[PDB]
């Protein structure tokens, strides 16, 4: 892999915050759905479209970004400033299969009777006695 | 937090594989977008509505997640049997939040013009030499 092919600490390093981030008045048919500032449309491919803040990153700059690829600057936005990326995404999916968890053990707290409701949906998530943890969820 | 607050492994465990699905003919306002299989709207909230094999996991089933947070299975799908798993997340925004990489080094291999047409990035993305590596990509 990548990571490995080639030797990138002979390359400039520099630290960022990192976000995902994927395209969408726009929707998936309209001509000008997914453009970014640069003008080419999102991509990911070998040379990935990402966002940075221009005066740090100039747009058409080519970066490694591990575990993620190459990227070449090509987008910008105003929330993006400073040591800033947001790295493209196409879907949902395509992000947690690159970084979460496959593997996984769960545990069963209660066997469902077949059917749910909202009204019982939403008893569950005001729970009185978990009201503390949920504010990181909701 | 919620995976060390409660002794999980008091209840019983199975092993998934787990990915990532959200929302979405239908758009995001039509009444019917985001409605699970069980008839509920999908939710990211202390309890989370999650896909499930119903010969597995019935429909109404509460599991813990871990770094997930509590589950309720409340949807279903052609692709979704066994041990299987669709958690429900928001955006890509989300996903990368939760399993990302925020703080990260990347490497700078060309410094940007200002500038970069479709042509240009195709013809990266065309490189022969690295051809090899662009199949895990696209």
């Amino acid at each position: 892999p990548l990571e490995e092919a080639f030797d990138w600490d002979e390359y400039p390093v520099q630290r960022v915050t990192a976000t995902g981030y994927t395209a969408g008045g726009k929707n998936p048919g309209d001509p000008l759905y997914g453009l970014t500032y640069s003008g080419v449309k999102v991509k990911r491919d070998l040379y990935s479209t990402v966002a940075a803040d221009p005066s740090v990153f100039p747009i058409g700059t080519i970066l490694f970004i591990p575990n993620y690829g190459l990227g070449v600057v090509a987008d910008t936005g105003s929330a993006i400033k400073g040591n800033r990326l947001d790295l493209y995404f196409e879907t949902v999916k395509d992000v947690y299969n690159e970084w979460g968890k496959k593997t996984l053990d769960v545990y069963v707290i209660k066997k469902g009777t077949g059917k749910i409701t909202e009204d019982e949906l939403e008893k569950l998530n005001e729970t009185k006695s978990l009201q503390v943890f949920r504010n990181q969820y909701k």
